[PDB]
């Protein structure tokens, strides 16, 4: 309804003064920051005793995914808006917030495993292309986000660095003693795995 306006009026508003949100766009700590606030979501979900292990992988076609085995964003319609309440919480600013990131997001494929189903959602610089659809079923559960920066407003370095990741998510594990979290770099077959027993 109008909704679809505002959601469309905060993109916008963020794809407009992208350093005020995600932080300098062009020496590379936005660009990074984008992962970490993927990551402390999935977090979130760690701190709340439902996930253990999350996996960041950073791809060959220059995208990074996060995927963890919590419950699985809620995937049911909301009053207000509509639509899943997963396609809010990526779409609506204050639902940082990850929908920042899928503003600055050229593409981002969303992924829920839940009640025994796989829902999946593809956006476009945070517009989604369809609703939540069910593709199939599962056993397991969990969240995967996967996205590609938006190359319009990250500039001079727009390639994830291993090493920055590395650094950043070991500080991250240890910062919240009893997660795993792996790093896997498919540009060359780097690896890495933090995890600190409290
Ligand atoms: C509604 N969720 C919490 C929540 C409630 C019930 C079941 C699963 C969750 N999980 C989540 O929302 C959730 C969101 C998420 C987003 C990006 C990447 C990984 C993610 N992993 C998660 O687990 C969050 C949404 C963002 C703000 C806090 C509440």
């Amino acid at each position: 309804d109008s909704s679809s306006i505002k959601v469309l009026k905060g993109l916008d508003a963020v794809r407009k003064r992208p350093g005020m949100y995600i932080g300098d766009t062009d020496d590379g700590t936005g660009l990074h920051h984008m992962v970490f606030e993927v990551v402390d979501n999935a977090i979130d979900e760690a701190l709340a005793g439902h996930c253990k292990e999350i996996i960041v992988t950073i791809h060959a076609d220059n995208s990074v995914s996060v995927q963890d085995d919590g419950r699985g964003i809620p995937t049911g319609i909301h009053p207000e808006e509509g639509v899943s309440a997963a396609e809010v919480i990526m779409t609506v600013l204050h639902a940082v917030g990850v929908s920042v990131v899928n503003a600055l997001s050229q593409k981002l494929e969303l992924v829920i495993q839940r009640e025994g189903k796989i829902h999946r959602q593809i956006y476009e610089h945070g517009v989604p292309q369809a609703p939540l659809a069910v593709t199939g079923e599962t056993e397991k559960t969990g969240t995967m986000v996967r996205f590609w920066p938006s190359l319009e407003t990250f500039t001079n370095v727009t390639e994830f660095e291993y090493e920055i990741l590395a650094k950043r998510l070991r500080e991250l594990s240890f910062l919240n003693s009893g997660v795993s979290i792996r790093l896997r770099d498919k540009r060359d077959g780097k690896e890495d795995h933090f995890h600190y027993e409290g």
